[PDB]
C-alpha cells in the first residue's frame, strides 16, 4: 500500500523541512542576520502548517497516519555564510517538490482523484517557493561579492 | 556545561510534547472525537511556541542550541479510549514540569539569575496545565461510566 | 550592609551608563552619524529611567540612598570610528550585567526576596540589551569593510 | 440589649456563611467541579456583602458591633459527593433564615421600626435563597442517579 | 511538611488581616472618620482577594487547604485615636510581610520554584503596602499635633 | 573663543549638577514622606537634564566641542532636616543657575556671538520664572510651617 506510505512520509518530509528552516533561523540569529532569521522562522511555521494539512486530509480520507521521528537537521554543521544556508534551503525545497510529484504519480496510478486534487495547490506553492528561494540566493550571491554589502540587505529588506 | 545541555534538552522536550499532542489529536480525530482533537491540536501549537521561546532566549543569551531529532510519539499505538489518551497527556505534562524544575535547579546552582527569571512564567504555566489536564481527566473518567455520555462532553468544544 | 552598598553602587552605575551613552551620542553627532547619535541619546534616557527605578524602590524599602558623583565619561577621548564607540557600549553593558548579577547574589544570600523579585525584569532587560548591542556591533564591523557603506546603515535608520 | 446581641450574632452568622461557602468552593475545586465551585465562590462574596451591610447599618444606628471569631468550617472533613455539599449549604441557608427571624422578632418586640424596615429585603432574599438551593439540590440528587451525568451538567451549566 | 503548613497559615493571615481592616473601618466610622473608614474597608476587601488568590493557587497546585478560624480582632478595644489605629495597621502589614518571607524561605529550601514565582508579586506589593502605611502614619502623627487639623486629611483624601 | 567654549561646557555641567541636586531633594522628601514635594523635585530634575541636553545639542551644531565633566555628589542633603531647608537650597541652586547663564551671556556679548545670545534668551526668561516660583513656594512653606502639621496637609492636597 505504497500510496498510504508515501502520504505518511510526506507528513514527515513537511515536518523535516520545518526543522531545517528552524535550523536556518537559529544559524542566522546566532550570526546576527535577524532579517534572514525572521524569514526562516516564518517559513518553518508555514512548513508545519502544510504538514498539519496533510494530516487533516488523511484523517478525513481514513489514511492511517503514524508520526515518525523528525530527523536532526545537519546542514547547520557546515554552514559558514548566508550563501551556504540559502543553498541548503534551495535543495530542501527541490526535494520537497520531488516528494510531492512522487506522491502525485502514485495517486495517478491508483486513480485516486481526490488525492490528486488535494495535491494541486501544493504543486503550485512549490513552483512559487523554488522561484522565491532561487531569487533570494541569486541576490545573496551577487551582494556577497562586496564586503559588508549583504549585511545592508538583511537590515533594509 | 550541564546548563547548556539542559537548555538544549528543554527545547527538545517542548517539540517532543508538541508531537505527542499531535498524535493525541490524530487518535481523537480518527475515532470521531473532534472536540478533543481540536483541543490537542491547539496544545500542539502551543508547545511548539514554548520551544520557540526557549530557542529565542538561548540565542539572545549565547546558549548555543543544536536541534536534536524529535522522537516519534510512542503511546498512540496503545490508546483504546479517551481516558487512555488524557492519561498519557497528564504524564507528559508531569514530565514537562519535572524537566523545567531540573533546568531551574541547575540555573540556581550556577547563580544564573537571568535563566531563573526567564523560567518563572513557565513554572506558573505548568501548574495551570497540570491542573487543567487533571481536571479534564477526572471528568472523562466519571462520564465514561455511562455508555455514550462522554460523547456529550465532546460537543462542548 | 553590603546589600545597601551594592544597591547604592547600582544607582551610580546606571547614571554612569546614562552619561557614557550621552558621550557616545555626542561623538556620533560631532562626526555626522545622526542615526547612531539619536539611538545613543534614547539609550541615555532609558539608563537614567533605570536609575530612577532603583531609587524609587530603595526609598520604598528603606534602603538609604546617598547619590555619588557621576564620573566623567573617558572613552570618548580614544574613539576614532563608530566601531570603537559600539565596542565601548558593549563593554558598558557587560559591566551593567555583572553589577546586577552581583547585586542579585548579595540579595540571595540575605534571603531578600523582594530585592530579587525587583531585579528580575532588569536581568532579562540586560540579556536583550547585550544581544542587541552585540548584533549592531557585528553589522557595523561587517559594513565598515567597505568605504562609505556604514554611512548607509546610519541614514537608513 | 438582646437586640444589640442578636445584631452582632447576625454579623457573625453572615461571615460564617461566607466561610462555609468558600470551603464548599474549595471542595468542589479540589474535586474538579469547577462550575459548582464558581457558584459557591460567588455566594461567599455575597454573604460577606450582607455582613458588611449589617455592619454599616449598625454603625449608622449606633448599635456597637464587636467583630467575633469566625469559626473554621468543619463539614468539608466529611463531604464526599456534591450531594453532601449542597445539603450542608441548604442547612446553612435555613440557619441564616432562622437568625434573621430571631432578629426580626426581637426588633418587633422592641417596636424598632427602623430595624424591621432594614430587614425586609433580607427576609425576601432568604426566601429566594432557600428556594434556589433546594431546587439545585433536587437536581443534583436526581442526576447523581446515573454515573457521570452530574459531571456533565457541572460543565454545560453553572 | 513545613511548606503546606506555611501555605495554609498564609491564607489564614490574609483573612485575619481582612478582619483587622474591617475592625478599623468600624472604629473610624463609629468615630466619624468616614474617609479613613472607607480606606480600611477597601483594604479589607483587598486582603480578602489576596487570600482567595492563595487558595486558588493551592487548589491548582494540590496544596490541600483547610480554612482555619478567623480570630476575633482585639486591637479595637484599645484604640483611642486615629494614630493608634494606623499603628496597629502598620504592625499588621509588617507581620503580613514576615510570613510571606517565611513562606518564601521554606519554598526556596524545598526548591519549589513554582511557589517562589507565585510569591514574587506579593513580595513587591508588601513593599508598597508598608511604604504607604508608614507614610500615612507619618502624616497623621504630624497633623494630629494641631487640634482639629487631622479632620482635614479625612474630608479631603 | 576659549572662555566662551569653557563657559558653555561649564553650563552643561551646571544643568546636570542641578538635575542631581533636584533628585537629591526628591529623595529626601520621599524618605520623609513628603510625596507631593518629592514628585515636584523629580519633575524638576528631568527638566534640568533636558536643559542640559538642549545645550549639548546647540554646542554640537555650532561645533563647540563638549567634553562631559564629572557630575558632583549632591552634599546639601546632609544638612536638610525640614522642608524649609530643602527649598532654600533649591532657591540658591536656581540663583546660581541664573548667575551662570548671565556669565555665559556676558562672554558671548563680548565676543559679539549673536547666535549664542539668541539661543540663551528663552533660558534667561525661564530663569526669571523659576526663581519667582521657588521663591513663592519657599514663602508658602515658611508661613505654613509655623503651625504644626499644617505644612503636611498641603503637600497632601496641593
Ligand atoms: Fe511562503
Ligand atoms: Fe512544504
Ligand atoms: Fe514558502
Ligand atoms: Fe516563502
Ligand atoms: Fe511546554
Ligand atoms: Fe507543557
Ligand atoms: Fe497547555
Ligand atoms: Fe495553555
Ligand atoms: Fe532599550
Ligand atoms: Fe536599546
Ligand atoms: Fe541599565
Ligand atoms: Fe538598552
Ligand atoms: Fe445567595
Ligand atoms: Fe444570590
Ligand atoms: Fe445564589
Ligand atoms: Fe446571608
Ligand atoms: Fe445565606
Ligand atoms: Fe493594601
Ligand atoms: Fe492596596
Ligand atoms: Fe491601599
Ligand atoms: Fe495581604
Ligand atoms: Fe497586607
Ligand atoms: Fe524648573
Ligand atoms: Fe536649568
Ligand atoms: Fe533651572
Ligand atoms: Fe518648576
Ligand atoms: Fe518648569
Amino acid at each position: 500500500e505504497e500510496l498510504l506510505d508515501l502520504f505518511n512520509r510526506q507528513v514527515t518530509q513537511e515536518f523535516t523541512a520545518s526543522q531545517v528552516y528552524l535550523s536556518a533561523s537559529i544559524w542566522f540569529d546566532q550570526n546576527d542576520w535577524e532579517g534572514m532569521a525572521a524569514y526562516m522562522l516564518a517559513e518553518s511555521a508555514e512548513e508545519r502548517e502544510h504538514g498539519l494539512g496533510f494530516v487533516d486530509f488523511a484523517n478525513k480520507r481514513n489514511i492511517p497516519i503514524e508520526l515518525q521521528a523528525v530527523p536532526a537537521p545537519v546542514s547547520c554543521a557546515e554552514w559558514s555564510s548566508p550563501e551556504d544556508v540559502w543553498q541548503s534551503i534551495l535543495e530542501l525545497e527541490q526535494a520537497n517538490t520531488r516528494s510531492l510529484l512522487n506522491l502525485a504519480e502514485a495517486a495517478s496510478t491508483c486513480h485516486d482523484f481526490a488525492v490528486m486534487a488535494f495535491l494541486n495547490p501544493f504543486h503550485l506553492q512549490q513552483v512559487n517557493a523554488e522561484d522565491k528561494i532561487g531569487s533570494i540566493l541569486a541576490k545573496v550571491t551577487d551582494e556577497n561579492r562586496t564586503p559588508g554589502l549583504l549585511r545592508s540587505l538583511d537590515v533594509v529588506s
